[PDB]
């Protein structure tokens, strides 16, 4: 037969034989009067089987992507004949009928200012495996472009994606723009920075039509199917409304209970050092910026942290094999993990040998002194006590009240730098690294119909950027700064952060202000030296980029700022000499008071 071979090829993801089978199925016009009957018949039968297996957990994401590639290869051969049929019927009858076999049209876009689209690509692949007609608008999509695509393509569902917290305001703007134009299309919210609480509290009330937060693709398919099913279209929305009202009330009643210390009391109870007995900071080997133009990628492969890479493919091993390299011993995901690891290593070797990826970075050191909550950087030849600082990094202090049994201080990043009036010199470093050429390679793989290679190359770009960051931090600790010159640690200990010193990044829990990237880019001249640019939402382009500061102090450790009150917001606005509204815009997720 040919039906059972098409099904087997789709389910097992066999690339070799689907072209001839599809051709012979087309030639069997007795079974299929039109080429569409091939598509709605066995082809979507196998795709539905794959989607049902993925939803039930019996089939994993890499196998699903292989099946999607096989299906795409089949429909690519069948497209010319469908186009011929449509043209012939348009000439003969003057019209083209509503002959679409998909379950619905779904628009996927990444909101303005965000460049991360691996999750969006995975969601699109999984939705396509469920016979959805996915429109992928790409990264940094303007809102008006999203509604233009929805209106022109007659989209049934619009899905927004975002990875950084400035994107949440863009999603809210999109929601209120659909509300202003009275669009009733359901809206889905996805991404790493997104949460169910933020959606129901901030995004959902602005838009009357259903707004649903989707954690991943396996739930996005359920949400889309339940929204497009007219028997469950309204009851599902009623349940969503009930649960979102419940969590809205819970959030607005939790806002009353939480206690925050006054900023002065938090400052008094802040972290402290004995600078008269702790060892003095070590001056770096140079002051200024050193630029890396073409880093050795083979030196970065041994530093790659593979657990976040397996998490991208949703290969989450069970206890005790929850991570690399023990994940290969898992009976459930071990085989697929091994296959994905082997393909990743093969393509990594190919890309490094072919010089298709380039790594660039800049690292800098400047003398730095702390003034309460701020760190002021100075020139090498200037006296800190009698010179105007060249740049300032404004820290945020914890205000949320800690448990009465706890003795932890209220941390700030300026507590790890010696104060200006203590008479002790101190220094601060910063870096920015990236992996280039990922966009072109991903575009080339997608143009060939190979979304598996595109997803893996995006994942490998992120892995190489993180490996470059880790290796550069190891070099700084031992060679470029030499405050840990005798240190010798393996990759596992670096992954465990057992060394001394931290490399906090702007926008992260230690400093959730993304405007700290502007000072770094102006000071270290990162754009001109390395080509890494900041978008209008201060995201790093390319998406495989890492940046941050360097704190060499022994006691320095990672911490979460948490929630801040109005007094700290006004103090921060006064220090930065900016409007309080801008401070609330950039620090929105960490505001602890009702701005509504």
């Amino acid at each position: 037969p040919v039906e059972e071979r098409l099904e087997y090829a789709l389910v097992k993801g066999i690339e070799k034989h689907i072209i001839e089978d599809t051709e012979e199925a087309r030639l069997n016009q007795k079974k299929y009067p039109r080429p569409l009957n091939i598509i709605e018949g066995p082809l979507m039968n196998g795709m539905k089987i794959v989607g049902d297996l993925f939803g039930a957990g019996k089939m994993f994401l890499p196998q699903v992507i292989k099946s999607a590639r096989v299906m795409k290869k089949a429909v690519g051969h069948l497209i010319p004949f469908m186009e011929k049929e449509r043209e012939e019927t348009r000439v003969l009858n003057g019209t083209v009928e509503e002959e679409d076999p998909y379950q619905g049209t779904i628009v996927l876009a990444t909101v303005k200012g965000d460049v991360h689209d691996i999750g969006k690509n995975i969601v699109g692949v999984v939705l396509g495996c469920n016979n959805f007609r996915v429109i992928d608008l790409g990264v940094m999509t303007p809102c008006d472009k999203i509604l233009k695509a929805a209106l022109d393509h007659k989209a049934d569902i619009i899905g927004l994606s975002g990875l950084i917290t400035p994107s949440l305001d863009e999603m809210i703007f999109v929601a209120k723009e659909m509300e202003r134009l009275a669009i009733r299309i359901p809206l889905l919210i996805g991404g790493a920075t997104t949460s169910k609480t933020h959606t129901a509290v901030k995004i959902a009330p602005r838009y009357s039509a259903p707004v649903i937060h989707v954690l991943d693709a396996s739930k996005s398919v359920v949400v889309c199917s339940q929204l497009l099913d007219e028997n469950l279209k309204d009851e599902y929305f009623e349940e969503i409304m009930e649960e979102y009202e419940d969590i809205r009330q819970d959030h607005y009643e939790s806002l009353k209970e939480r206690r925050y210390l006054p900023l002065s009391q938090a400052r008094k109870s802040g972290f402290q050092m004995d600078w008269l007995s702790e060892p003095h900071p070590v001056k770096p080997t140079f002051i200024g910026t050193q630029v890396f133009e073409d880093y050795d990628l083979q030196k970065l492969v041994d530093y790659i942290d593979w657990k976040p890479f397996f998490d991208v493919w949703q290969l989450r091993g069970k206890y005790p094999n929850r991570g690399f390299p023990k994940i290969f011993n898992d009976k459930t995901v071990g085989g697929e993990a091994r296959k994905v690891y082997d393909d990743a290593h093969n393509m990594l070797n190919t890309l490094i040998s072919q010089k298709k990826l380039r790594a660039r970075g800049v690292v800098g050191f400047w003398p730095a002194q702390s003034i309460q909550d701020d760190i002021h950087l100075y020139a090498e030849a200037a006296v800190p006590q009698a010179a105007e600082p060249i740049a300032t990094f404004y820290g945020l202090r914890q205000q949320a009240e800690k448990d009465s049994a706890s003795t932890e201080p209220y941390y700030c990043l300026s507590d790890f730098i010696a104060p200006l009036h203590s008479g002790i010199r101190d220094y601060l470093g910063l870096f920015a690294v990236a992996c280039f050429g990922v966009e072109e390679l991903s575009k080339a793989y997608e143009d060939d119909g190979d979304d598996y290679s595109s997803i893996m190359v995006k994942a490998l770009g992120d892995r190489l950027a993180e490996a470059f960051a880790e290796e550069l931090h190891e070099r700084v600790r031992r060679e470029l700064w030499a405050y840990c010159g005798s240190e010798q640690l393996d990759v596992a200990d670096l992954r465990r952060l057992r060394y001394k010193g931290i490399r906090p990044a702007p926008g992260y829990p230690s400093q959730p202000d993304h405007t700290e990237k502007l000072t770094m880019w102006r000071l270290a001249d990162i754009e001109q030296s390395t080509g890494i640019r900041l978008t209008e939402s201060l995201a790093m382009a390319p998406a495989s980029a890492v940046s941050g500061l360097y704190f060499s102090n022994l006691k320095s450790k990672y911490f979460a700022v948490g929630k801040i009150s109005k007094d700290q917001v006004e103090d921060y606005a006064l220090r930065k000499n900016i409007s309080v509204a801008e401070v609330e815009k950039w620090l929105g997720p960490i505001l602890g008071y009702d701005t509504d």
